[PDB]
């Protein structure tokens, strides 16, 4: 008539069977299921969740007589009674543990228990505007139902743990339900743009605000070549960082690691053209390529010296105009690229 | 009667339920639990744990009659009997551990236990100012208790193995109590800011004021401008550095983030002017961006040259005073923002 | 007569062992095998793949009378009763896990139970033409079978959740027969090359196409032995890059190891001849290596002056033409081997 | 009467609980103890260990009669009786796992077992002198022992598999004993200062040596103030590389962090002044920073030339004495220093 | 008499301890045992390798009467046997998995039973020679035998899955035998040299065939110093990169480390040098580091002028003097240091 005693009259009748006595349809109950994200992966697009429920189901076998003995409840090992297991259907790795060795039964079979259900989500976000991304990722919550024998899950309140796990921020997880009465989580992930853009963005930025002003540099002084392929080196960098932890898998790709394609191409255009304006400043044409008597003597040698300055004079300003229109086309094609690029990757 | 015989006697009763008998209430004295941390992270805010404790409660049903067996004490597997499971309720990931495969049971009914438990905690700091950043972390201790089955806790006293892990430095673990009752661990954190201002701040400061002093360099003479992008390089590298090691969440994140993001700018626009600059004084202008005979002919000829050179000399004086009153006007500001920039650092 | 108690019986019964009666000979039916890849390396050429299938087998022993028990469907635990262990025996670490704790139990002994399998395949794959590769990857699915007793498995349909994991994209999964009626899946396996041609291939194109024009540089200016030693250096980089991501085992090994390899070569024989050009502009040959009387002054210095400058063109005009020879020959010598390494990359 | 026969009446007897008949105390004797390490961490300071022991105990019951079996020994499961649990109470994550499934049990009781015990170490070692550093790391073995119930262990002969795990070196592993007649194993621990020295010492002596004769560049000449900023740039590489693997936890911390500190700010200077002095050669002060007609004129051309080549001359000439007297006094104090800093390093 | 009633009967049996009924020794016989390297560590030289053997021993027990028992096979659970346990003494971290949860025993006794074993095995290879190493790697294969009872375990043939893991290719793995007859299987590792000669030797030789052809840049053009001083940082970032891969752990350790500290001590004296002739160029002595009127005025200026270029002249000429000496010693010294260093390398 112990309560000690009840609980072990309980664990000898060995009920490791699901409660099916009732057309084998089992309600079982998961109020106030807890969210938390642990970590998302942006280059895999996976996301780590952890659940913490409260289920809480009917096991008649495990009902006891209130008259012998006068007690209202008692709490079983979890391994000596039958436990439902819930599952992420939607999600790889789904793992149920419990989160004691412990769990209350009343005097009318009811039995509660928590779970912690940790489950890794293959998310599928729009990422075409990296950083300026977001997207609603399901997660379903579903238990065993084969054929006949079905049971139901039912669902009341999500509480979510909301804060950034690091690059991915989480912001909701609202409670859904799916076409044949499946119900899913809806979780809001969203991306921190502060940090993508100080970066990434902002570098990139800078670096060709920094070529389009490179072209001041003049041609004889020197300093100008050897300056444009720093900033290109930079940028074959910033294509393997950027690359690195960005997934490139089809449609709707990011749009930034395009926008770091065309910028390597116009900077290497840019020192291709200066390096060729170059040869043309110092030979005068594009060939490389393509395949008294004392008194008067000294005359003739210091006209000659000004007809050698001259003629330099004349070589290095040629060159120059032809700079000029380049470098005026050059700012304004690049400008007009830079302000639509970036327009694209926040209103489209 | 032998001991190893009363052993084997409490074995075959089998108590797998916990003492419940006197009204599901069951007091569990936990005194002088050892707390250690593993590692900290700083990027994640993720505080790993271990936790040995010294468990202690009372099982009526393990107490034998020192008539029959005239012995005090007998250690028995943990899992032949009922044995708590302590939690951190507060953090993710909580495992516990049996220290040894034995506990032992004295005659009144007492068991000694020792376990270990491993815990993540989502550690919560103030990493505003960084390296400088320090706050108390929670550690909640809890056992399972629902309904109107309760176990309450006992704590005594808290011994921390205090010394850095990495970066992070624990100072203290403080017992305190919460709101309903609930014993938690109050857990320092400290940085030791001696590595982080070594590395990161350190050549930060150089740089910057490398910046100041590179003014001195002759526009005409060269080394300037690409003296500059190196610098200018270094520091994109330093906030993908920086970005790889700290939490940029939202309000009150590591401000040297934005700290570097500023001397970024400040390095480009010195690089930005001098470049422009550089052109003026090899030009004039800014206008590139914008769309007795032979006796008397030597004499026209010398004159020519000296005035080529003054026109040389004018031109690249012009540029000078603009360098120069761009020099007063950027180190002034540069020191101006540098000191109070340190300042909010150290104290904000 | 109740559900429960029928489950209860057949979990007395214990029949753990394989329903070997009927001349040891079990037909394990799995129809609709579902495969994902989670993941697949480059370096070491290795597949994870994960299978979700629906066992579904005949037990004459768990099967009751309809009359006594009238009931068609029942569960009982998955380790209560024998449950066969699917594997994959064509890959390395095959583990199978049980999708729920319950299985479907039919009034005839038919018996419904989902197994989750992960393996990890060693994937062999034409790598020769980095990254436009693709090959069909054998995925064996196989239960135990030693002697006499064979257990054949028979597969009905097979379905994919195509999708890039990566680097790599998985393009369908279809249901073969191997030689002695072994069911094995083939997984076809796909290189997006969006990533791999601009992080890589396109750099490289350009820093080779930007020590073309590097030539058009003079000797004389400088800028030009400094210009060129930073591209190699670059393609140092590139080949520990390249290197660090793609396995280097023997015949039909990525060729663009060895694409890397010349270029690097051929970068550097274009700065060694810069280099000796530029000591025969300034010295004029190659073996560095090797081992009235008032006015009539003035005129004899001017003269000398003058030679001087002669001379200087000479020599500075001389080594002018041999780097005119060298430049022609490089050049399309460069384009024939660039044009010809890429053409055996894209259809050899 | 058979030997099997023998084996299946012990395990029928459950022995499962410890011998503890004789006054609960249990000499449990280990003999030859193998140690060996597996990896040292040096900027977490922790030593994994694997421990290959004999244990052989005495079990009382576990003790047939020779005359009714006449055997000498058997070999029963290890899961069949009690086994002892060794610990290691001195480090963290302490495993221990059976060689063997089997066990050796003798006609007397005597019970031979080998186990295998994976811990991981919490090691201290003053680490002032990186890479010449060496210390002393105890090892802890301990069984449980709480309150009245005692089981001593009894070491008696510690073979190590002597050998370098990377970096560290183990040089020995010598038994000693605690204050408590607590058995510990002192593991000597030595840093092969080989590798340290070469990639990261002989470079830093090398960068600061090419410092030291750079002063010898020309100011005019160029090449002087881009060649310092490159060695600066590359020891801030240094800091970081070396404080990626190094503990900088307090006193006695590595003094390699601050020596590669010094020389920081020992080139940083240097190249401060030399881009001041550049300033002055160029511009002849530091205020910067502060805010017969025919053939006569040709006599005064001629001679204003000359002026200005003197000028130029003059100027050239002072900032070269102070570049002199800089780097007299730099050289010698560099030198100085130098010495002293690795004087330190290895005799203090 | 079904045989499902026949392993029912068997299973109950509880035949959990070994055959020892016959002088308790058992031979167990392990034909075609396959081998295969899952992957080799350069720097830690483990090697992790699988074994997946077809163990079959006799169990006299197990073994029924085919008289009243009309079959010759039967499939029992591998848990409700005894199973021996194979190891890898040789080597750390090993563990035996089962392929199946069922195993075949037959009418006499014999069982059959196929397992898989994972070990980490510390190999010993002369890494003198990096990357032309290879040698013989023992892999230990045991069975627990303690005192007088002893497992003999007999192998009879071995197949290899030979094929490259990475940078070690796998030769061959044949049986032999150890002292006291042991059996053991002896690996052979090889090193596919193309990926590192190409990744590490190829770009060093030609690094160092740019050090001895840059002596050809003149020393007044500049452009000189500046390429050394970033072969020299090349040459450091690949001191770095070869030691964070290779274990330097005592006697024959890799001579590529050696190689290359030797030839960045070559590169910093060849950079030291040239900055000491670049001074001795531009000042003409090494004492940096120690401590009618108006037509004859005329002429008076112009041979001060030819004059100045006439001791500019000779000042050059001397320093290049001095570097041609140098540069022919230093390249017959490296050519000839380069030669040995390689052959060294290759056949030693
Ligand atoms: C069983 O009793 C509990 C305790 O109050 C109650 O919450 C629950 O609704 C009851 N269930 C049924 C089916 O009566
Ligand atoms: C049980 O006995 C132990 C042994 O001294 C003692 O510490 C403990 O307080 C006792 N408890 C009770 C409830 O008597
Ligand atoms: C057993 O019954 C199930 C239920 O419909 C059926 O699908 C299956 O084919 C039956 N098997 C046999 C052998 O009758
Ligand atoms: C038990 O027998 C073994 C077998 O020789 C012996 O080594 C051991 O010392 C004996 N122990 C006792 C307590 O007699
Ligand atoms: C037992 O029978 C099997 C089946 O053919 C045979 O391979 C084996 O050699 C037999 N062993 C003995 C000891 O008879």
């Amino acid at each position: 008539t112990t309560r000690r005693c009840l609980a072990q009259m309980l664990i000898d009748m060995e009920m490791l069977s699901m409660p099916q006595d009732e057309n084998c349809t089992l309600p079982i109950y998961v109020p106030f299921i807890e969210y938390q994200t642990l970590s998302v992966n942006t280059k895999s697009l996976r996301l780590n969740s952890r659940l913490r429920a409260i289920v809480k189901w009917t096991d008649p076998q495990l009902a006891w007589d209130t008259s012998v003995y006068p007690y209202d409840a008692v709490m079983l090992p979890v391994d000596k009674i039958w436990t439902p297991v819930l599952q992420v259907k939607n999600g790889i790795s789904t793992n149920m543990k419990h989160d004691a060795n412990d769990l209350l039964v009343y005097s009318n079979g009811t039995v509660n228990h928590e779970v912690q259900i940790n489950a890794e989500i293959n998310c599928e976000v729009n990422l075409f505007n990296y950083p300026f991304a977001g997207d609603e990722c399901p997660v379903a919550i579903e238990t065993f139902s084969s054929g006949e024998c079905v049971t139901t899950l039912i669902l009341d309140q999500v509480r979510s743990l909301d804060g950034s796990t690091g690059d991915w921020q989480t912001t909701y997880a609202r409670l859904k339900k799916q076409r044949e009465d499946r119900n899913f989580i809806a979780v809001g992930l969203k991306i921190n743009y502060s940090s993508p853009l100080m970066t990434l963005l902002l570098p990139t930025v800078l670096i060709v605000l920094a070529d389009f002003v490179s072209f001041a540099l003049p041609l004889h002084g020197g300093g100008r070549n050897g300056f444009k392929v720093t900033l290109v080196l930079s940028f074959v960098m910033f294509l393997n960082l950027l690359n690195s932890q960005l997934p490139g898998n089809g449609d709707c790709s990011p749009i930034i690691r395009i926008h770091f394609c065309i910028c390597l191409v116009l900077l290497v255009l840019s020192m291709l053209v200066s390096m060729v304006l170059t040869r043309l400043a110092h030979d005068g044409s594009l060939a490389f390529f393509s395949p008294v008597q004392m008194l008067r003597k000294v005359v003739t040698f210091l006209q000659r010296l000004d007809d050698q300055k001259n003629q330099n004079e004349r070589k290095h300003a040629f060159a120059d105009k032809l700079d000029k229109i380049f470098f005026l086309f050059y700012v304004i094609l690049g400008l007009i690229y830079m302000c639509v690029m970036l327009g694209i990757m926040v209103a489209y």
